RNA sequence: CAUGGUUGUCGUCAGCUCGUGUCGUGAGAUGUUGGGUUAAGUCCCGCAACGAGCGCAACCCUUGAUUUUAGUUGCCAGCAU
């Protein structure tokens, strides 16, 4: 399968390169089977305890991709920017899930009108700010039991906060990616519009097998 | 030039900070920079930051038009004197 060119790629996956062609890397399938193996399995016996389950879809390619899956999964996701702290600093990013949580009782349980326009004016206006950012995760209680990432290029921030609460973390690396931050990596092309769907199909099925 | 309280002053200038997070050995930084815009760190997009407080603004008084209430010590149109 497809890489990246040859004039940014990363060393540390020259376990992962197989038959290069005009300019482009292309990868070892097997491999491949291989990591996914180990990453479907683990991602079912993580979440045996029913546990909270988080993806990224920072990539535009792959914002479209994740959504449908996480829609379809019941586990919590993002797409739009990684707000800096969304593990670390949890407790703020939870006050602000609260926050959304009154506004959105406010409108309908509690009294929705109190100002004579500052609702459709301002209300409205953080409501799709806050939505445009917390997505999936605003009824994620506790924090993840384990973290996908589809580009650890763009999304160094997710990645390097997981590593440090020391959660476990997975997935897809292009050849401009560095598996060893990752735990459970698996080599393939992220810029390719079908692929990270058709992996994180895999890696949907193997939460939905179990949380039954 | 021990102090309180009161006061000018930079300057009604739009700035000064902080909790948590992160980077840095560290002091420090980030946030608070940037692109725009605004009288204004005003507001939007973006960003390892998310948010908050003091300030800004607004709530106050006054002036600018008008409705209802009340018409004397004010008013005098329609009226006589
Ligand atoms: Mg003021």
């Amino acid at each position: 399968h497809f890489g990246h060119q040859t004039r940014r790629w990363n060393p540390k996956m020259k376990k992962y390169i197989f038959t290069e062609r005009n300019g482009i890397y292309i990868i070892d399938l097997q491999k491949t089977v291989k990591k996914v193996d180990e990453a479907f399995n683990f991602m079912r016996e993580v979440a045996s305890d029913n546990g909270t389950i988080l993806f990224v879809g920072t990539k535009k390619q792959a914002q479209e991709s994740v959504r449908d899956e996480a829609i379809r999964s019941g586990q919590y996701f993002v797409n739009h920017r990684w707000l800096g702290g969304t593990l670390t600093n949890f407790e703020t990013i939870q006050k602000r899930i609260q926050h959304l949580k009154k506004i959105e009782r406010m409108e309908a349980d509690g009294t929705f009108e109190v100002l004579p326009k500052k609702e459709v004016v301002l209300l409205k206006k953080e409501q799709e700010k806050l939505e445009r950012f917390l997505g999936g995760i605003k009824d994620m209680k506790g924090l993840p039991d384990a973290l996908f990432i589809v580009d650890p290029r763009k999304e160094r921030i997710a990645v390097a906060e997981a590593r440090k609460l020391h959660i476990p973390i997975i997935g897809i690396v292009d050849t401009n990616c560095d598996p060893d931050e990752i735990d459970y990596v698996i080599p393939a092309n992220d810029d390719a519009i079908r692929a990270v769907k058709l992996l994180t199909a895999k890696m949907a099925d193997a939460i939905i097998e179990v949380n039954q």
